[PDB]
């Protein structure tokens, strides 16, 4: 049931990847103190909507009420967006994005530091985001999913933090969240052999304390069980014949696009 792309399906998901980056790109200089999380969700969905004349995959899902999920410090994912909730010196916020054109989907998030920094913020963003990347470098055909978690897993403890184990990466194509699951962590349970035309999602998930999670009343809300911060990345990439390639790239990846094995 994994869904293998054609060169045509292909295509146009780099447009709607590249639609997604770009709704990160532009957000950013409305990142600041004082800018509601609320007033952050309209301004992504205006765009998105009357620029890029394209769709949030988001709005309605499950019931989901919003365009863009903004996870604040120990929000772990699915933060939802409201026009009570102000930014503050020193956040970190995750803003997730997820576009459909022409009927494929684009997944992508990344992290901000609101005003200036502190020390762990910046620090747990910088790993997780280096923690992608690795993850990324070893993406090729062959190669068994696990092996991937686990590299992912044993970076990030090796660096003093944790990695949260219920949310992953998954498939995406036509579909939102289509197989495989991709587990951001050692498992026996993972036995997947990676092959061209495959498209999914890497989106590590890493806290600056303990692993465990609470889900909130609201149902979509993930928060740390200790309260620590947490911090995540994502992008959706295609499996090539020597490797990988990003289809969510931005200008401020320091990753290159296309990623070659020889
Ligand atoms: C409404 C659920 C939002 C889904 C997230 N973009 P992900 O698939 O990265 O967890
Ligand atoms: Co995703
Ligand atoms: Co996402
Ligand atoms: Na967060």
């Amino acid at each position: 049931a994994i869904s293998i792309k054609t060169p045509e399906d292909i295509e146009k998901m780099r447009v709607a990847g590249r639609l997604a980056a770009e709704v990160l790109e532009m957000i950013e200089p409305y990142v600041k103190p004082g800018v509601s999380t609320g007033e952050l969700d309209r301004i992504c969905n205006d765009y998105i909507v009357n620029e890029q004349h394209a769709v949030s995959a988001c709005l309605g899902y499950h019931g989901y009420p919003k365009s863009v999920c903004i996870s604040i410090n120990e929000v772990v994912c699915h933060g939802i967006p409201d026009d009570a909730k102000l930014l503050k010196d020193g956040d970190i916020v995750n803003i997730d994005v997820t576009v459909i054109k022409d009927g494929f989907h684009g997944d992508t998030s990344k992290m901000f530091i609101v005003g200036k920094p502190t020390i762990m913020g910046e620090r747990l963003c910088r790993i997780t985001q280096e923690s992608l990347y690795l993850a990324l470098r070893m993406v090729k055909p062959g190669i068994n999913l696990r092996e991937i978690g686990a590299a992912i897993q044993k970076f990030v403890e090796a660096e003093g933090f944790s990695v949260v184990r219920e949310y992953c990466g998954h498939g995406i194509g036509q579909g939102f969240h289509e197989e495989p699951q991709v587990l951001h962590y050692d498992s026996r349970e993972t036995n997947v052999v990676l092959k061209p035309g495959m498209t999914f999602t890497i989106e590590p998930m890493v806290n600056a304390g303990k692993k465990e999670i609470r889900t909130m009343k609201d149902g979509w809300t993930v928060k740390t069980k200790d309260r620590s911060l947490s911090a995540q990345y994502e992008h959706t990439i295609v499996v090539t014949d020597n490797g990988c390639e990003i289809l969510t790239l931005r200008k401020d990846d320091t990753i290159p696009a296309i990623i070659s094995h020889d």
